[PDB]
């Protein structure tokens, strides 16, 4: 076995299970990965990078523990601080980026879960989205019920996002608050909603391979259709401050084996983009279809949305939203 055969035997309709040998996907040839994570994603995904956004709806505060995160309240950190955004902040991030001709938008919040009131006003913010504007809408608020996902679903937001971070082996090094089985619980209801779930995580924590290999593989069994791999980015006042940022040929290798492991899905660039030579091209030449474009949460963008639409039409993707398709 050889990365570029097992490409071409997954472009035919092989799907890697728990069950192989999933060690070949760290020992082979990392440039023969990379051409055959491209074709399995021109195969099945095709030329379409899908461009999502998102603004920080609600920021620190929270009282869960996860080391990397600089919205953690055990950390001391720079980030905002701010209750649930006034609608029109939210309204004028989802205007702007239709008018980049991106693809998505979603509000994420800090906390544990949005509810109650601040959940109101997001559904509010939604249905007046939903009514004014044409790009898509996604969520990312937590551990939240059934009934929550069906008001979001019903306001007009299509996918909902909740990272499983690491694997379950290592998920208790990173929080102590929250479980990796409560995310997975999420998840579940996610897919029963007939929603998209939007779920990955990130590298450079400290994982090993393996673990990357096994978040690959967990997310493959659900079927997720959306995977954002992040790399970290290492926040002064958190306990991963310190920790070496990762090298492009590791951040690569991840990407070109989670689109074998899933080679149906979105496999979508994140943070840490900036860790990539040219803000990530050479990713979307790795088996990458999908990015995040534009700010982050407490970080700046990597670069401007123009300039991500930019590299990727002249390097011969299609970046052009459905509402600019008049004819
Ligand atoms: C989506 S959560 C917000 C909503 C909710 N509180 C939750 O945890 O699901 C924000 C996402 O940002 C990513 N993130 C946060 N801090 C990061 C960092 N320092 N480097 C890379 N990714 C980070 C995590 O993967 C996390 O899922
Ligand atoms: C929510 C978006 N979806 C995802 O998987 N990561 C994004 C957020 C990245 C946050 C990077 C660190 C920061 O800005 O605080
Ligand atoms: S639950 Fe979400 S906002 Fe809270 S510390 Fe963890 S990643 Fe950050
Ligand atoms: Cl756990
Ligand atoms: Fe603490």
């Amino acid at each position: 076995m050889n990365p570029l055969t097992l490409a071409q035997e997954i472009i035919d309709g092989r799907r890697i299970t728990r069950e192989d040998d999933l060690s070949f996907f760290l020992t082979c040839d990392l440039d023969e990965l990379c051409e055959g994570a491209d074709r399995i994603r021109e195969a099945c995904i095709g030329d379409k990078v899908d461009l999502c956004s998102i603004i920080n709806g609600r920021s620190g505060r929270c009282p869960e523990d996860c080391k990397y995160c600089a919205q953690s309240a055990h950390h001391h950190t720079s980030c905002e601080v701010y209750n649930f955004l006034p609608e029109e902040k939210i309204l004028e991030a989802c205007k702007m980026n239709e008018s980049e001709g991106v693809d998505r938008f979603s509000i994420v919040t800090a906390g544990k879960a949005l509810t109650g009131k601040e959940f109101d006003q997001a559904i509010h913010a939604y249905e007046t989205m939903h009514r004014e504007c044409k790009i898509d809408l996604c969520a990312s608020m937590g551990f939240i019920s059934a009934e929550q996902l069906h008001r979001l679903h019903e306001a007009g937001v299509t996918s909902y996002h909740h990272n499983i971070e690491t694997s379950r082996r290592n998920f208790p090094n990173i929080c102590t608050t929250h479980t990796y089985d409560m995310k997975i619980e999420t998840l579940k209801k996610v897919k029963a909603e007939g929603m998209c779930a939007c779920s990955g995580g990130i590298i450079g924590m400290g994982e090993t391979w393996e673990d990357r290999l096994d978040m690959a593989i967990s997310l493959a069994e659900l079927g997720i259709d959306s995977i954002p791999i992040n790399a970290l980015m290492p926040i002064p006042g958190t306990p991963l401050e310190h920790l070496p940022e990762l090298s492009e040929p590791d951040i690569l290798r991840t990407i070109a084996f989670f689109r074998y492991i899933n080679p149906e899905a979105n496999i979508r660039l994140a943070a840490g983009r900036a860790l990539l030579t040219n803000d990530g091209e050479t990713a979307f030449k790795a088996g990458a279809s999908a990015s995040i474009t534009g700010n982050m949460l407490t970080t700046v963008a990597c670069a401007t949305i123009r300039s991500d639409r930019k590299m990727l039409a002249d390097m011969g993707r299609d970046v052009t939203p459905e509402y600019w398709k008049e004819v």
